[PDB]
RNA sequence: GGCGCUGCGGGGUUCGAGUCCCCGUGCCACC
């Protein structure tokens, strides 16, 4: 249909009715009251001060602006102080700040320097004020637009930067309106975006370069998209290309995820013949932005050991649920040979090559292309024992948190018994089933 | 604090690690 027509009914999904801006109004206004009774410098900013925020995603973010003078730590705490005194619910999350609410409304409260301009650059903290000035007026009367890319970006599951999505993040998304100048021009133009894209805003041109790359206005030397995943940006121009190809409001709803009978499942596997099988530890008391990077570096930790054992591993995945964390991985081998050959040194190397016959072994050693080899034998011929022995001896290497869990506690889980854990979507996803 | 890319060292596997495995500026961080 009418593409126009797709679009105004997707500022439905995307933008908040007045019941909820009438929330945030009361808020921001009862805010301000408690925080000028005080006497203290602060400045909205943030995609509320902006009238950006997606639909249900709202969020008053305030920062409070202090002068140079008293520098180090001797101004972090003390905005702590201002914090839970204008918040009715007080609670510091992890460089510190105050979480909390007013009327309802989520609100974060932020220290951070007043500065000069953008060159005293040292905390990078010390950027969102700047970057809310250098949005406040190029974004006024694009409001809808920039909310449009976001409901696009989050019904797709690659809106926001932080480690769990490694996708857009909303300044970002900002920069890419005021850049295009809608959310349209922005879809139809990121078809023809490369791995080696330069998008500069300030300079208002494209480039080619080492990687995809977005100039921060505020700072050349930095990358807006410096945490945009090389997979998730091709997943948006994949998802650009589509769009423009067939429009559809679908683009802007959620996918739910592919249920599916563990009995079709086990048929699946059986019929890849591949070996399929978890590794199940208690989950650390972490963060997100802690525990993602964790979870994704002992998964490629026990990828790279699968692939050295020769197990040839096709993809991993994990998944955090409440009480624990799920490393799910997929083999061409469900069993090796029980022997494997080791090399040994040339022959002409008449000490080395001594030491090498020295050690005893069920069967004899042999020259080949002028070197001495052996058989000998694995301390494992399924990748669950090599997977088992690796996690037992290299904990330590998996991650901080997670290793540490590991360390303690973990199993691997695999056959019929994997499908009754929380993991079916995963599962999937990474087999590539489809129904 | 966590992860990532480098640099300098100490161990492990091995007949033999400049090389393989482990150990002692950037990103997300409310940027
Ligand atoms: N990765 C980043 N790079 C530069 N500036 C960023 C940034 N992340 C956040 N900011 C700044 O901090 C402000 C608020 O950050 P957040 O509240 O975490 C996301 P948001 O801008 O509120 O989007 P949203 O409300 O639609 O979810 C942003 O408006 C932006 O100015």
């Amino acid at each position: 249909m009418k593409v126009e027509e797709i679009l105004e009914k997707a500022l439905e999904l995307v933008i908040p009715d007045e019941e909820e801006v009438r929330k945030g109004r009361e808020a921001e206004e009862e805010l301000r009251r408690r925080l000028d009774e005080l006497g203290v410098e602060y400045v909205f900013v943030g995609s509320y001060a902006r009238n950006t925020w997606l639909k249900g995603s709202l969020e008053i973010d305030v920062f409070l602006l202090f002068p140079e003078e008293f520098s180090k730590e001797e101004l972090r705490e003390r905005g702590l102080e201002i914090g839970k005194a204008v918040l009715d619910s007080y609670e510091i999350r992890y460089h510190p700040y105050v979480h909390g609410v007013v009327k309802g409304v989520e609100v974060d409260v932020v220290p951070c320097y007043k500065l000069k301009e953008p060159k005293n650059i040292k905390s990078a903290v010390d950027r969102t004020p700047f970057h809310h000035k250098w949005l406040e007026g190029r974004i006024k009367g694009k409001e809808n637009e920039v909310r449009l890319l976001k409901g696009f970006l989050k019904a797709n599951g690659i809106y926001g930067a932080e480690y769990k999505v490694r996708g857009f993040s909303g300044y970002l998304c900002e920069l890419l309106i005021v850049f295009y100048g809608s959310f349209l021009e922005t879809v139809k133009n990121a078809r023809r975006w490369t791995r080696r894209t330069v998008i500069d805003v300030a300079k208002g041109e494209v480039r080619k370069g080492e990687e995809f790359f977005v100039v921060d206005p505020v700072d050349e030397k930095r990358n807006v998209a410096a945490n945009l995943s090389l997979d998730n940006l091709a997943r948006f121009v994949h998802l650009c290309r589509e769009f423009m190809e067939a429009p559809s409001l679908g683009f802007f709803k959620p996918k739910h995820p592919l249920e599916i009978e563990p009995e079709r499942l086990r048929k699946i596997v059986e019929e890849r013949g591949t070996a399929v099988f978890a590794v199940k530890f208690r989950k650390p008391d972490i963060v997100d932005d802690n525990l993602y990077p964790q979870l994704e570096r002992a998964s490629r930790k026990i990828f790279e050991f699968l692939e050295r054992e020769n197990f040839m591993p096709l993809r991993s995945a994990f998944k955090a649920s409440e009480e624990f964390c799920y490393l799910l991985f997929e083999c061409q081998i469900k069993e090796i040979s029980r022997v494997f050959r080791r090399m040994g040194p040339q022959f002409e190397d008449e000490r080395n090559v001594k030491k090498f016959l020295s050690r005893n072994r069920a069967f004899r050693p042999f020259i080949e292309n002028g070197r001495w080899w052996a058989f000998e034998m694995r301390k494992f011929t399924t990748p669950e024992e090599g997977v088992r022995s690796y996690a037992s001896t290299h904990w330590h290497t998996l991650g901080k948190n997670v290793g540490e869990s590991i360390r303690e506690y973990f199993e691997i889980i695999s056959g019929e018994k994997l499908f009754k854990e929380p993991v079916t979507a995963e599962l999937c996803e990474m087999m590539g089933v489809k129904d």
